[PDB]
DNA sequence: CTGGGGTCCTAGG
DNA sequence: GTCCTAGGACCC
């Protein structure tokens, strides 16, 4: 009788995930990234527990920098089959509520749920937190609307352990005077180009004229940033399974390289690499990607598509070496990258 | 000093 | 109304 849209969202995920092994830590700041040894440069924080956010550490914060913002936390390394494998174990349970389930990377989730009169999405979302906590050690929260994007919002108000609830009737009261980079998707660029017209909040957004916003970002953008200022989102839940439209890994060098023979060595590993992956999950390359960056922090990104769809490496491996020879590569490189675009034709 | 892994969209020769 | 790459803008 009444339809719902909740919004998991695991707490501080990967030191929470560390915490299961180390339970003592509870309570205590924890930084997990890089391998664990803060002064190693080149690493930065993957994720902070809150209590290391309180002295303002936050991942992608350079790890000696973090120490140095928090001396007394304890270095973790990066585990990620650990989180993967969390991340599997969440979705499997949260699966069998019998809901319509939508997973959003490793650490979030929609569900649908219409409720009878007995019922409350609040409790609902109790015996989500509940559940979770009990089979997994993991703590989350749940936001609550009815559509994605608003539950979404509504998680960050839930934050940390709990729950909100964030309707057509409060969505006014709550972020009407916030700016419009609290939505999903608006950041700082179409916050500028926003100000510059005069609207510096939600509500002023949500009251803009439609063709101010259609001519300044496209007839159908525009009409979705009010739609997103409204409060307004998608609102159907789909358990499809997400379908990769790429795959990727970049490494940065503990020190620059300037033997272009390295150079060609590590894009091709990283091809090699990146192809096998995809060859094991069932997939097939369309286009090759190469990112440079030099010592400079100058990255650029250049790419190719393959005459046809094809998963052969002697193909792959000259195509992205091809790519990676339009560098002027007259410059210490610090970082090489390769990136595989992806068939979506028949699954 | 400044990681690694993604998506979606527009500008444009 | 093509088929292509560059890259901006976000996000986890
Ligand atoms: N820049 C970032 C952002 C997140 N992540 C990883 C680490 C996080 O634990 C994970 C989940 O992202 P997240 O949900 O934004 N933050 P996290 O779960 O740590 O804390 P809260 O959701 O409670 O705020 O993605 C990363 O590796 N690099
Ligand atoms: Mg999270
Ligand atoms: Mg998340």
């Amino acid at each position: 009788m009444t339809k719902w849209v909740l919004h998991v969202d695991l707490d501080q995920f990967y030191a929470s995930v560390e915490l299961r092994r180390r339970p003592d830590l509870r309570g205590q700041p924890v930084i997990v990234g890089g391998s664990g040894d803060p002064s190693e440069p080149r690493k930065v924080v993957t994720c902070a527990s809150y209590e290391a956010r309180e002295f303002g550490v936050h991942a992608g914060m350079p790890l000696r920098a973090a120490a140095r913002r928090c001396p007394d936390a304890t270095f973790l390394p990066s585990d990620p089959a650990a989180y993967d494998e969390a991340s599997e174990q969440v979705m499997g349970l949260l699966r069998d509520l019998g809901h319509p389930l939508e997973v959003w990377g490793w650490d979030e989730a929609y569900l649908g749920a219409d409720l009878p009169d007995e019922s409350d999405p609040v409790e609902v979302a109790e015996r989500i937190r509940t559940v979770v906590a009990a089979e997994t050690g993991l703590s989350c929260s749940v936001g609550i609307s009815d559509n994605k994007q608003r539950a979404k919002v509504a998680t960050g108000f839930a934050k940390p352990a709990g729950i909100y609830v964030l309707t057509e009737a409060n969505w006014m009261t709550v972020m009407g005077d916030r700016p419009p980079d609290a939505l999903w998707g608006v950041g700082p660029k179409t916050t500028k180009k926003l100000a510059a017209m005069g609207i510096t909040t939600v509500a002023d957004l949500a009251v803009t004229d439609p063709s101010v916003l259609t001519t300044a970002f496209g007839p159908s953008t525009g009409l979705w940033l009010l739609l997103l200022a409204k409060g307004g989102g998608d609102t159907e839940v789909s358990s499809e399974p997400w379908v990769p439209r790429s795959r990727s890994h970049v490494v940065t060098f503990p020190q620059d390289l300037t033997e272009r023979r390295e150079m060609d060595s590590a894009v091709r590993d990283l091809a090699l690499q990146t192809l096998a992956e995809i060859v094991e999950q069932g997939r097939i390359v369309t286009r090759v990607a190469v990112t440079v960056r030099t010592s400079t922090f100058y990255t650029r990104t250049k790419i190719r598509k393959l005459p046809a769809p094809s998963t052969d490496a002697g193909q792959i491996v000259d195509t992205a070496l091809a790519v990676l020879d339009q560098f002027e590569l007259d410059r210490p490189v610090r970082l090489l990258g390769v990136r595989l675009e992806l068939a979506m034709d028949d699954v």
